[PDB]
Protein backbone atom coordinates (compact mmCIF):
# COMPACT_ATOMS: atom_id res chain seq x y z
CA UNK A 1 0.00 0.00 0.00
CA UNK A 2 1.67 3.25 -1.15
CA UNK A 3 1.28 6.67 0.49
CA UNK A 4 -1.45 8.85 -1.06
CA UNK A 5 -2.04 12.59 -0.57
CA UNK A 6 -5.02 14.21 -2.35
CA UNK A 7 -4.99 18.03 -2.54
CA UNK A 8 -8.13 20.02 -3.41
CA UNK A 9 -10.45 22.71 -2.04
CA UNK A 10 -12.83 22.02 0.84
CA UNK A 11 -15.57 20.80 -1.49
CA UNK A 12 -16.62 17.69 -3.43
CA UNK A 13 -16.01 19.12 -6.90
CA UNK A 14 -13.52 17.37 -9.17
CA UNK A 15 -11.80 15.52 -6.34
CA UNK A 16 -14.89 13.66 -5.14
CA UNK A 17 -14.63 10.83 -7.71
CA UNK A 18 -11.14 10.07 -6.41
CA UNK A 19 -12.53 10.14 -2.85
CA UNK A 20 -15.29 7.63 -3.69
CA UNK A 21 -12.75 5.29 -5.25
CA UNK A 22 -10.47 5.34 -2.18
CA UNK A 23 -13.48 4.78 0.11
CA UNK A 24 -14.85 1.87 -1.94
CA UNK A 25 -11.43 0.17 -2.26
CA UNK A 26 -10.72 0.88 1.44
CA UNK A 27 -7.46 2.64 0.58
CA UNK A 28 -6.19 4.97 3.31
CA UNK A 29 -5.24 8.44 2.08
CA UNK A 30 -4.59 11.98 3.25
CA UNK A 31 -7.54 14.17 2.23
CA UNK A 32 -5.82 17.57 2.18
CA UNK A 33 -8.31 20.41 1.82
CA UNK A 34 -6.78 23.86 1.21
CA UNK A 35 -8.32 27.23 2.04
CA UNK A 36 -9.61 29.42 -0.82
CA UNK A 37 -7.23 32.09 0.52
CA UNK A 38 -4.11 29.88 0.09
CA UNK A 39 -4.76 28.94 -3.56
CA UNK A 40 -2.41 31.62 -5.03
CA UNK A 41 1.03 30.40 -3.88
CA UNK A 42 -0.11 26.77 -4.05
CA UNK A 43 -1.12 27.20 -7.72
CA UNK A 44 2.29 28.57 -8.78
CA UNK A 45 4.02 25.47 -7.32
CA UNK A 46 2.10 22.92 -9.44
CA UNK A 47 3.40 21.80 -12.89
CA UNK A 48 0.07 22.55 -14.65
CA UNK A 49 -1.35 24.91 -11.98
CA UNK A 50 -4.62 23.10 -11.29
CA UNK A 51 -6.22 20.82 -8.71
CA UNK A 52 -6.96 18.12 -7.73
CA UNK A 53 -3.49 16.57 -7.62
CA UNK A 54 -2.64 13.16 -6.15
CA UNK A 55 0.85 12.66 -4.74
CA UNK A 56 1.92 8.99 -4.79
CA UNK A 57 5.22 8.29 -2.97
CA UNK A 58 6.64 11.72 -3.89
CA UNK A 59 5.33 11.71 -7.47
CA UNK A 60 2.67 14.35 -8.24
CA UNK A 61 -0.19 13.21 -10.50
CA UNK A 62 -2.85 15.48 -11.97
CA UNK A 63 -6.16 15.40 -13.92
CA UNK A 64 -8.98 13.92 -11.84
CA UNK A 65 -10.16 11.36 -14.40
CA UNK A 66 -6.65 10.22 -15.41
CA UNK A 67 -6.13 9.54 -11.69
CA UNK A 68 -9.52 7.89 -11.20
CA UNK A 69 -8.81 5.58 -14.16
CA UNK A 70 -5.36 4.68 -12.83
CA UNK A 71 -6.65 3.85 -9.32
CA UNK A 72 -9.46 1.61 -10.65
CA UNK A 73 -7.24 -0.35 -13.07
CA UNK A 74 -7.30 -4.03 -12.06
CA UNK A 75 -10.21 -3.51 -9.61
CA UNK A 76 -13.88 -4.46 -9.76
CA UNK A 77 -14.60 -0.76 -10.50
CA UNK A 78 -12.98 -0.79 -13.99
CA UNK A 79 -15.41 -2.75 -16.16
CA UNK A 80 -14.73 -6.29 -17.27
CA UNK A 81 -13.50 -5.92 -20.87
CA UNK A 82 -11.64 -3.45 -23.11
CA UNK A 83 -15.01 -2.59 -24.67
CA UNK A 84 -16.66 -1.97 -21.28
CA UNK A 85 -13.70 0.26 -20.33
CA UNK A 86 -14.51 2.31 -23.44
CA UNK A 87 -18.12 2.72 -22.23
CA UNK A 88 -16.96 3.63 -18.71
CA UNK A 89 -14.58 6.19 -20.24
CA UNK A 90 -17.21 7.64 -22.61
CA UNK A 91 -19.94 8.06 -19.99
CA UNK A 92 -17.48 9.73 -17.61
CA UNK A 93 -16.31 12.15 -20.33
CA UNK A 94 -19.92 12.89 -21.30
CA UNK A 95 -20.72 13.89 -17.68
CA UNK A 96 -17.39 15.74 -17.36
CA UNK A 97 -17.94 17.67 -20.63
CA UNK A 98 -21.31 18.94 -19.40
CA UNK A 99 -20.07 19.95 -15.92
CA UNK A 100 -17.06 21.65 -17.57
CA UNK A 101 -19.41 23.91 -19.58
CA UNK A 102 -20.53 25.73 -16.41
CA UNK A 103 -18.51 28.92 -15.65
CA UNK A 104 -17.59 27.90 -12.08
CA UNK A 105 -14.82 30.51 -11.62
CA UNK A 106 -16.64 33.53 -13.10
CA UNK A 107 -20.90 37.19 -12.04
CA UNK A 108 -24.06 38.19 -13.99
CA UNK A 109 -22.87 36.31 -17.10
CA UNK A 110 -22.48 33.30 -14.78
CA UNK A 111 -26.20 33.15 -13.96
CA UNK A 112 -27.29 33.44 -17.61
CA UNK A 113 -24.91 30.66 -18.65
CA UNK A 114 -26.03 28.38 -15.79
CA UNK A 115 -29.67 28.75 -16.85
CA UNK A 116 -28.84 28.22 -20.55
CA UNK A 117 -27.16 24.90 -19.68
CA UNK A 118 -29.79 23.82 -17.12
CA UNK A 119 -32.83 24.65 -19.30
CA UNK A 120 -31.51 23.57 -22.71
CA UNK A 121 -28.78 20.94 -22.38
CA UNK A 122 -29.63 19.26 -19.06
CA UNK A 123 -33.01 17.68 -19.95
CA UNK A 124 -31.44 16.43 -23.20
CA UNK A 125 -28.49 14.88 -21.33
CA UNK A 126 -30.94 13.31 -18.88
CA UNK A 127 -33.07 11.76 -21.63
CA UNK A 128 -29.95 10.45 -23.43
CA UNK A 129 -28.61 8.85 -20.21
CA UNK A 130 -31.96 7.26 -19.37
CA UNK A 131 -32.08 5.83 -22.88
CA UNK A 132 -28.46 4.65 -22.72
CA UNK A 133 -29.09 2.96 -19.35
CA UNK A 134 -32.45 1.47 -20.36
CA UNK A 135 -33.31 -1.51 -18.16
CA UNK A 136 -29.85 -2.39 -16.84
CA UNK A 137 -28.98 -2.11 -13.14
CA UNK A 138 -25.73 -0.29 -13.82
CA UNK A 139 -24.46 2.05 -16.54
CA UNK A 140 -21.85 -0.41 -17.82
CA UNK A 141 -22.22 -4.20 -17.61
CA UNK A 142 -23.82 -6.12 -14.73
CA UNK A 143 -21.96 -4.56 -11.77
CA UNK A 144 -20.95 -1.15 -10.40
CA UNK A 145 -18.15 0.86 -12.02
CA UNK A 146 -16.68 4.30 -11.36
CA UNK A 147 -18.96 5.70 -14.08
CA UNK A 148 -21.93 4.98 -11.72
CA UNK A 149 -20.01 6.78 -8.98
CA UNK A 150 -19.52 9.77 -11.28
CA UNK A 151 -23.19 9.82 -12.24
CA UNK A 152 -24.15 9.98 -8.57
CA UNK A 153 -21.51 12.66 -7.93
CA UNK A 154 -22.29 14.97 -10.88
CA UNK A 155 -26.07 14.60 -10.44
CA UNK A 156 -25.80 15.55 -6.75
CA UNK A 157 -24.23 18.88 -7.76
CA UNK A 158 -26.62 19.48 -10.68
CA UNK A 159 -29.60 18.93 -8.34
CA UNK A 160 -28.36 21.86 -6.18
CA UNK A 161 -28.99 24.25 -9.11
CA UNK A 162 -31.85 22.33 -10.77
CA UNK A 163 -33.85 20.51 -8.07
CA UNK A 164 -36.31 19.08 -10.66
CA UNK A 165 -33.54 17.57 -12.81
CA UNK A 166 -34.70 13.98 -12.34
CA UNK A 167 -38.38 14.40 -11.50
CA UNK A 168 -39.26 12.58 -14.76
CA UNK A 169 -36.33 10.12 -14.70
CA UNK A 170 -36.96 7.59 -11.89
CA UNK A 171 -34.51 5.11 -13.48
CA UNK A 172 -31.66 7.63 -13.08
CA UNK A 173 -32.78 8.25 -9.48
CA UNK A 174 -32.67 4.45 -8.94
CA UNK A 175 -29.01 4.48 -10.07
CA UNK A 176 -28.28 7.24 -7.51
CA UNK A 177 -29.98 5.14 -4.79
CA UNK A 178 -27.94 2.08 -5.82
CA UNK A 179 -24.61 3.94 -5.51
CA UNK A 180 -25.65 5.48 -2.17
CA UNK A 181 -26.64 2.01 -0.83
CA UNK A 182 -23.08 0.67 -1.25
CA UNK A 183 -21.95 0.56 2.42
CA UNK A 184 -18.49 2.05 1.67
CA UNK A 185 -20.05 4.98 -0.23
CA UNK A 186 -22.92 5.52 2.27
CA UNK A 187 -20.27 5.61 4.97
CA UNK A 188 -18.17 8.19 3.10
CA UNK A 189 -21.24 10.33 2.39
CA UNK A 190 -22.21 10.54 6.06
CA UNK A 191 -18.58 11.25 7.14
CA UNK A 192 -17.43 13.78 4.50
CA UNK A 193 -17.47 17.53 5.19
CA UNK A 194 -20.90 18.89 4.17
CA UNK A 195 -20.44 21.38 1.33
CA UNK A 196 -22.75 22.84 -1.31
CA UNK A 197 -20.43 21.91 -4.18
CA UNK B 1 -13.64 -5.47 -37.16
CA UNK B 2 -15.74 -3.34 -39.51
CA UNK B 3 -15.11 0.21 -38.33
CA UNK B 4 -17.08 3.25 -39.43
CA UNK B 5 -16.01 6.65 -38.12
CA UNK B 6 -18.63 9.42 -38.38
CA UNK B 7 -17.59 13.07 -38.09
CA UNK B 8 -17.65 16.40 -39.96
CA UNK B 9 -15.35 16.89 -42.96
CA UNK B 10 -12.53 18.30 -40.86
CA UNK B 11 -9.74 17.12 -38.59
CA UNK B 12 -11.37 18.38 -35.38
CA UNK B 13 -12.01 15.90 -32.59
CA UNK B 14 -11.96 12.92 -34.96
CA UNK B 15 -8.35 13.37 -36.08
CA UNK B 16 -6.78 11.58 -33.11
CA UNK B 17 -8.80 8.49 -34.06
CA UNK B 18 -7.73 8.84 -37.70
CA UNK B 19 -4.03 9.01 -36.67
CA UNK B 20 -4.39 5.86 -34.60
CA UNK B 21 -6.06 3.93 -37.45
CA UNK B 22 -3.30 5.07 -39.82
CA UNK B 23 -0.45 4.15 -37.42
CA UNK B 24 -1.89 0.68 -36.74
CA UNK B 25 -2.69 0.18 -40.47
CA UNK B 26 -6.35 -0.61 -39.74
CA UNK B 27 -9.07 -0.22 -42.39
CA UNK B 28 -12.07 2.00 -41.56
CA UNK B 29 -14.87 3.90 -43.26
CA UNK B 30 -14.00 7.59 -42.84
CA UNK B 31 -17.56 8.91 -43.04
CA UNK B 32 -17.63 12.71 -43.35
CA UNK B 33 -21.01 14.47 -43.09
CA UNK B 34 -22.14 17.88 -44.35
CA UNK B 35 -23.75 20.45 -42.03
CA UNK B 36 -27.10 20.22 -43.87
CA UNK B 37 -27.35 16.48 -43.05
CA UNK B 38 -26.58 17.08 -39.34
CA UNK B 39 -30.16 17.36 -38.00
CA UNK B 40 -31.11 13.93 -39.45
CA UNK B 41 -28.03 12.06 -38.15
CA UNK B 42 -27.96 13.77 -34.71
CA UNK B 43 -31.19 12.14 -33.49
CA UNK B 44 -29.60 8.71 -34.14
CA UNK B 45 -26.47 9.36 -32.02
CA UNK B 46 -26.12 8.09 -28.41
CA UNK B 47 -25.59 11.53 -26.83
CA UNK B 48 -26.22 13.74 -29.88
CA UNK B 49 -22.52 14.31 -30.50
CA UNK B 50 -19.82 13.28 -32.96
CA UNK B 51 -17.46 11.62 -33.51
CA UNK B 52 -18.92 8.16 -33.10
CA UNK B 53 -17.27 4.88 -34.07
CA UNK B 54 -19.39 1.96 -35.19
CA UNK B 55 -17.83 -1.44 -34.52
CA UNK B 56 -19.54 -4.57 -35.90
CA UNK B 57 -23.02 -3.06 -35.38
CA UNK B 58 -22.31 -1.39 -31.99
CA UNK B 59 -21.84 2.38 -31.50
CA UNK B 60 -19.04 3.96 -29.46
CA UNK B 61 -18.80 7.70 -28.74
CA UNK B 62 -16.30 10.14 -27.20
CA UNK B 63 -13.12 10.69 -29.19
CA UNK B 64 -10.60 10.07 -26.38
CA UNK B 65 -12.50 7.11 -24.89
CA UNK B 66 -12.37 5.63 -28.41
CA UNK B 67 -8.72 6.65 -28.94
CA UNK B 68 -7.79 4.96 -25.63
CA UNK B 69 -9.73 1.80 -26.56
CA UNK B 70 -7.97 1.52 -29.93
CA UNK B 71 -4.46 1.95 -28.44
CA UNK B 72 -4.90 -0.58 -25.61
CA UNK B 73 -2.18 -3.26 -25.94
CA UNK B 74 -0.37 -1.35 -28.73
CA UNK B 75 2.91 0.55 -28.63
CA UNK B 76 0.97 3.88 -28.60
CA UNK B 77 -0.24 3.13 -25.07
CA UNK B 78 2.05 3.96 -22.15
CA UNK B 79 4.56 1.22 -21.36
CA UNK B 80 3.45 0.93 -17.70
CA UNK B 81 0.26 1.66 -15.75
CA UNK B 82 1.63 4.98 -14.41
CA UNK B 83 2.84 6.03 -17.87
CA UNK B 84 -0.72 5.38 -19.06
CA UNK B 85 -1.85 7.79 -16.31
CA UNK B 86 0.65 10.41 -17.63
CA UNK B 87 -0.65 9.88 -21.19
CA UNK B 88 -4.30 10.35 -20.10
CA UNK B 89 -3.34 13.36 -18.00
CA UNK B 90 -1.55 15.11 -20.88
CA UNK B 91 -4.37 14.27 -23.28
CA UNK B 92 -7.02 15.69 -20.93
CA UNK B 93 -4.95 18.88 -20.31
CA UNK B 94 -4.74 19.42 -24.08
CA UNK B 95 -8.43 18.60 -24.61
CA UNK B 96 -9.45 20.86 -21.71
CA UNK B 97 -7.76 23.88 -23.28
CA UNK B 98 -9.10 23.13 -26.77
CA UNK B 99 -12.60 22.70 -25.26
CA UNK B 100 -12.50 26.27 -23.91
CA UNK B 101 -12.61 27.64 -27.48
CA UNK B 102 -16.13 28.45 -28.70
CA UNK B 103 -15.78 26.49 -31.96
CA UNK B 104 -19.56 26.44 -32.66
CA UNK B 105 -20.24 30.12 -31.80
CA UNK B 106 -22.48 31.68 -34.50
CA UNK B 107 -21.61 35.26 -33.47
CA UNK B 108 -18.21 35.83 -35.09
CA UNK B 109 -17.31 38.92 -33.00
CA UNK B 110 -17.91 37.01 -29.75
CA UNK B 111 -16.03 34.01 -31.15
CA UNK B 112 -13.08 36.15 -32.24
CA UNK B 113 -13.01 37.97 -28.87
CA UNK B 114 -12.90 34.69 -26.91
CA UNK B 115 -10.28 33.24 -29.31
CA UNK B 116 -8.04 36.30 -28.81
CA UNK B 117 -8.33 36.14 -25.02
CA UNK B 118 -7.47 32.42 -24.85
CA UNK B 119 -4.56 32.65 -27.32
CA UNK B 120 -2.78 35.72 -25.88
CA UNK B 121 -3.57 35.30 -22.13
CA UNK B 122 -3.90 31.53 -21.51
CA UNK B 123 -2.05 29.64 -24.29
CA UNK B 124 1.46 30.94 -23.39
CA UNK B 125 1.14 29.54 -19.83
CA UNK B 126 0.08 26.14 -21.16
CA UNK B 127 2.90 26.13 -23.75
CA UNK B 128 5.38 26.94 -20.93
CA UNK B 129 3.99 24.11 -18.74
CA UNK B 130 4.14 21.51 -21.54
CA UNK B 131 7.67 22.57 -22.50
CA UNK B 132 8.83 22.29 -18.87
CA UNK B 133 7.06 18.93 -18.54
CA UNK B 134 8.82 17.63 -21.68
CA UNK B 135 12.23 19.04 -20.69
CA UNK B 136 15.01 17.43 -22.75
CA UNK B 137 13.11 14.20 -23.39
CA UNK B 138 12.34 12.82 -26.90
CA UNK B 139 8.66 12.06 -26.25
CA UNK B 140 6.09 13.45 -23.78
CA UNK B 141 5.78 10.14 -21.87
CA UNK B 142 8.47 7.43 -21.56
CA UNK B 143 10.98 6.07 -24.08
CA UNK B 144 8.80 6.08 -27.22
CA UNK B 145 5.88 7.73 -28.99
CA UNK B 146 2.42 7.49 -27.47
CA UNK B 147 -0.96 8.79 -28.59
CA UNK B 148 -0.35 11.83 -26.30
CA UNK B 149 2.39 12.85 -28.76
CA UNK B 150 -0.13 12.42 -31.60
CA UNK B 151 -2.65 14.62 -29.76
CA UNK B 152 -0.06 17.32 -29.09
CA UNK B 153 0.71 17.55 -32.82
CA UNK B 154 -3.00 17.47 -33.77
CA UNK B 155 -4.01 20.18 -31.27
CA UNK B 156 -1.00 22.42 -31.93
CA UNK B 157 -1.52 22.25 -35.73
CA UNK B 158 -4.98 23.79 -35.17
CA UNK B 159 -3.75 26.33 -32.59
CA UNK B 160 -0.96 27.42 -34.97
CA UNK B 161 -3.55 28.37 -37.61
CA UNK B 162 -4.84 31.11 -35.28
CA UNK B 163 -1.58 31.91 -33.44
CA UNK B 164 1.47 31.22 -35.68
CA UNK B 165 3.94 32.47 -33.04
CA UNK B 166 2.56 30.04 -30.39
CA UNK B 167 5.78 28.00 -30.17
CA UNK B 168 8.34 30.76 -30.95
CA UNK B 169 9.80 30.41 -27.44
CA UNK B 170 9.35 26.59 -27.38
CA UNK B 171 11.62 24.98 -30.04
CA UNK B 172 11.59 21.61 -28.25
CA UNK B 173 7.79 21.48 -28.67
CA UNK B 174 8.19 22.23 -32.40
CA UNK B 175 10.73 19.42 -32.71
CA UNK B 176 8.19 17.07 -31.07
CA UNK B 177 5.66 18.07 -33.79
CA UNK B 178 8.25 17.38 -36.50
CA UNK B 179 9.02 13.93 -35.06
CA UNK B 180 5.33 12.94 -35.00
CA UNK B 181 4.80 14.22 -38.57
CA UNK B 182 7.87 12.20 -39.67
CA UNK B 183 6.46 8.84 -38.50
CA UNK B 184 5.82 7.12 -41.87
CA UNK B 185 2.18 6.12 -41.24
CA UNK B 186 1.45 9.66 -39.98
CA UNK B 187 3.41 11.28 -42.83
CA UNK B 188 1.30 9.39 -45.39
CA UNK B 189 -1.98 10.16 -43.61
CA UNK B 190 -1.13 13.88 -43.69
CA UNK B 191 -0.72 13.46 -47.49
CA UNK B 192 -3.86 11.31 -47.87
CA UNK B 193 -6.32 13.23 -45.71
CA UNK B 194 -8.76 15.78 -47.13
CA UNK B 195 -7.23 19.25 -46.86
CA UNK B 196 -9.34 21.24 -44.43
CA UNK B 197 -8.63 24.31 -42.34
CA UNK B 198 -9.64 22.67 -39.05
C1 LIG C 1 -18.80 16.98 -9.13
C2 LIG C 1 -18.17 18.01 -10.04
C3 LIG C 1 -17.78 17.64 -11.32
C4 LIG C 1 -17.20 18.58 -12.16
C5 LIG C 1 -16.80 18.26 -13.45
C6 LIG C 1 -16.23 19.24 -14.27
C7 LIG C 1 -16.05 20.54 -13.81
C8 LIG C 1 -16.43 20.90 -12.52
C9 LIG C 1 -17.01 19.97 -11.66
C10 LIG C 1 -17.42 20.25 -10.36
C11 LIG C 1 -17.23 21.59 -9.75
C12 LIG C 1 -15.94 22.09 -9.68
C13 LIG C 1 -15.69 23.33 -9.12
C14 LIG C 1 -16.75 24.07 -8.59
C15 LIG C 1 -16.49 25.41 -7.97
O1 LIG C 1 -17.30 25.84 -7.15
N1 LIG C 1 -15.41 26.11 -8.31
C16 LIG C 1 -15.04 27.43 -7.82
C17 LIG C 1 -13.66 27.33 -7.17
N2 LIG C 1 -13.66 28.04 -5.87
C18 LIG C 1 -12.37 27.82 -5.21
C19 LIG C 1 -12.37 28.50 -3.84
O2 LIG C 1 -12.68 29.89 -3.98
C20 LIG C 1 -13.91 30.14 -4.65
C21 LIG C 1 -13.87 29.49 -6.03
C22 LIG C 1 -18.04 23.55 -8.64
C23 LIG C 1 -18.29 22.31 -9.21
N3 LIG C 1 -17.98 19.28 -9.59
C1 LIG D 1 -7.86 19.01 -33.07
C2 LIG D 1 -9.05 19.52 -32.28
C3 LIG D 1 -9.14 19.23 -30.92
C4 LIG D 1 -10.22 19.69 -30.20
C5 LIG D 1 -10.34 19.41 -28.84
C6 LIG D 1 -11.44 19.90 -28.14
C7 LIG D 1 -12.42 20.65 -28.79
C8 LIG D 1 -12.35 20.95 -30.14
C9 LIG D 1 -11.27 20.49 -30.89
C10 LIG D 1 -11.10 20.73 -32.26
C11 LIG D 1 -12.09 21.47 -33.08
C12 LIG D 1 -13.41 21.00 -33.08
C13 LIG D 1 -14.39 21.63 -33.83
C14 LIG D 1 -14.06 22.72 -34.62
C15 LIG D 1 -15.11 23.40 -35.45
O1 LIG D 1 -14.76 24.07 -36.40
N1 LIG D 1 -16.40 23.25 -35.12
C16 LIG D 1 -17.56 23.79 -35.80
C17 LIG D 1 -18.50 22.60 -35.96
N2 LIG D 1 -19.34 22.64 -37.17
C18 LIG D 1 -20.08 23.90 -37.34
C19 LIG D 1 -21.09 23.71 -38.47
O2 LIG D 1 -20.42 23.29 -39.67
C20 LIG D 1 -19.61 22.12 -39.51
C21 LIG D 1 -18.59 22.36 -38.40
C22 LIG D 1 -12.73 23.17 -34.65
C23 LIG D 1 -11.75 22.55 -33.89
N3 LIG D 1 -10.00 20.23 -32.91
N1 LIG E 1 -9.80 18.42 -16.11
C1 LIG E 1 -9.08 18.85 -14.92
C2 LIG E 1 -9.50 20.27 -14.51
C3 LIG E 1 -8.68 20.83 -13.35
C4 LIG E 1 -9.24 22.18 -12.95
O1 LIG E 1 -9.39 23.19 -13.91
N2 LIG E 1 -9.55 22.36 -11.67
C5 LIG E 1 -9.94 23.65 -11.14
C6 LIG E 1 -10.56 23.47 -9.76
S1 LIG E 1 -12.22 22.74 -9.83
C7 LIG E 1 -8.78 24.61 -11.06
O2 LIG E 1 -7.53 24.19 -10.55
N3 LIG E 1 -8.98 25.85 -11.48
C8 LIG E 1 -8.43 26.99 -10.76
C9 LIG E 1 -7.19 27.54 -11.42
O3 LIG E 1 -6.92 27.25 -12.61
O4 LIG E 1 -6.42 28.31 -10.79
C10 LIG E 1 -9.33 17.84 -13.84
O5 LIG E 1 -10.36 17.14 -13.84
O6 LIG E 1 -8.49 17.67 -12.93
N1 LIG F 1 -15.80 15.39 -25.69
C1 LIG F 1 -16.56 14.97 -26.86
C2 LIG F 1 -17.12 16.18 -27.59
C3 LIG F 1 -18.18 15.82 -28.63
C4 LIG F 1 -18.66 17.07 -29.33
O1 LIG F 1 -19.26 18.06 -28.56
N2 LIG F 1 -18.48 17.18 -30.65
C5 LIG F 1 -19.04 18.30 -31.39
C6 LIG F 1 -18.42 18.44 -32.77
S1 LIG F 1 -16.68 18.89 -32.67
C7 LIG F 1 -20.51 18.15 -31.56
O2 LIG F 1 -21.09 16.88 -31.74
N3 LIG F 1 -21.22 19.26 -31.53
C8 LIG F 1 -22.30 19.48 -32.47
C9 LIG F 1 -23.62 19.47 -31.75
O3 LIG F 1 -23.64 19.49 -30.50
O4 LIG F 1 -24.70 19.45 -32.39
C10 LIG F 1 -15.68 14.20 -27.79
O5 LIG F 1 -14.44 14.35 -27.77
O6 LIG F 1 -16.19 13.40 -28.60
MG1 LIG G 1 -12.44 15.91 -20.83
Amino acid sequence: APNYKLTYFNMRGRAEIIRYIFAYLDIQYEDHRIEQADWPEIKSTLPFGKIPILEVDGLTLHQSLAIARYLTKNTDLAGNTEMEQCHVDAIVDTLDDFMSCFPWAEQDVKEQMFNELLTYNAPHLMQDLDTYLGGREWLIGNSVTWADFYWEICSTTLLVFKPDLLDNHPRLVTLRKKVQAIPAVANWIKRRPQTKL
